[PDB]
């Protein structure tokens, strides 16, 4: 029941606003587009698509957050409390939290250099939140490939767009504690891609440092992904997984040597994402504060 054009007459503007709110803050910080990407992602997975990851724990419920593969992890609450804020001003619960964290996601795409794609809207926030899926629904960086396929097969996906979604971690950056273990007992990977990696990311402490994904470019949405893929310099466990004598290693290369069939590719998985399980309709509610339910 989504629909692209479903704010054209509610609210004109919206669109503009938070694609205004989006590039200035991932230009102020390029990490931000990608925090922003991976919050949509982690949004979809659970539940559907209806920000109940950005619900605050109160003294009589418990969200998403303290989840094991979102506590210290998944970060943009703020930008979305602006953006929130501003198109609030604009036109008074209009736009829904699930749709902005929709938007944000592409625009931030688009602002790293990414293709962008038609986001659909029409998507209601809810009153709920599942701990609980949160840790089994998401995927986790030392799943082998099986693993992984089982869990984008759940969602409705299949291997080749297990493979095209992978690629968001062309920009962004990781803890060294998602992939302390593979720089060290892994054997599929280039001895000095891992060593430079040792470097920082003790085998003893410093788990917050960061490093990126995209060693070639770090900040910027290509291909460039299933390049390093090829060439075994892959950060985490399960990026490596997808190069290594296995299915998806044609796919790898295919995106490797053709950007564009990446761009599209990966925009149409998007939007499938974007269909999970959203609330449209009269159900679910436009939150004034993607932080708490009205
Ligand atoms: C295929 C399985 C996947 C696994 C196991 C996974 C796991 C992870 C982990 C461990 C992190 C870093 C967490 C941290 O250290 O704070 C991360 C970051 C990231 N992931 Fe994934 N991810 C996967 C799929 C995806 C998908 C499909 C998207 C969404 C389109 C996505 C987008 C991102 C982005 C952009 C970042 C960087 C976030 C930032 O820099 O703030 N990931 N992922
Ligand atoms: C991944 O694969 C290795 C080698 O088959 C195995 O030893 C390990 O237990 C597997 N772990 C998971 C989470 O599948
Ligand atoms: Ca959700
Ligand atoms: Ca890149």
């Amino acid at each position: 029941q989504l629909s692209s054009n479903f704010y054209a007459t509610k609210c004109p503007n919206a669109l503009s606003t938070i694609k205004s709110a989006v590039n200035s803050a991932v230009a102020k910080e390029a990490r931000m587009g990608a925090s922003l990407l991976r919050l949509h992602f982690h949004d979809c997975f659970v539940q559907g698509c209806d920000a109940s990851v950005l619900l605050d724990d109160t003294s009589n419920f418990t969200g998403e957050k303290t989840a094991g593969p979102n506590a210290n992890s998944i970060r943009g609450f703020e930008v979305i409390d602006t953006i929130k804020s501003q198109v609030e001003s604009l036109c008074p619960g209009v736009v829904s939290c699930a749709d902005i964290l929709a938007v944000a996601a592409r625009d931030s795409v688009v602002a790293l250099g990414g293709a962008s794609w038609n986001v659909l809207l029409g998507r209601r926030d809810s009153t709920t939140a599942s701990l609980s899926s949160a840790n089994s629904d998401l995927p986790a960086p030392f799943f082998n490939l099986s693993g992984l396929i089982s869990a984008f097969s759940n969602k409705g996906f299949t291997t080749k767009e297990l493979v095209t979604l992978s690629g968001a971690h062309t920009i962004g950056q990781a803890q060294c504690t998602a992939f302390r273990t593979r720089i060290y007992n892994e054997s599929n990977i280039d001895p000095t891609y891992a060593k430079s990696l040792q470097a920082n990311c003790p085998s003893v402490g410093g788990d917050t440092n960061l490093s990126p994904f995209d060693v070639t470019t770090p900040n910027k949405f290509d291909n460039a992904y299933y390049i390093n893929l090829r060439n075994k310099k892959g950060l985490l466990h399960s990026d490596q997984q997808l190069f290594n004598g296995v299915s998806t290693d044609s796919q790898v290369t295919a995106y490797s040597n053709n950007a564009a069939t990446f761009n599209t590719d990966f925009g149409n998985a998007m939007i499938k994402m974007g269909n999970l399980s959203p609330l449209t309709g009269t159900s679910g509610q436009i939150r004034t504060n993607c932080r708490k339910t009205n």
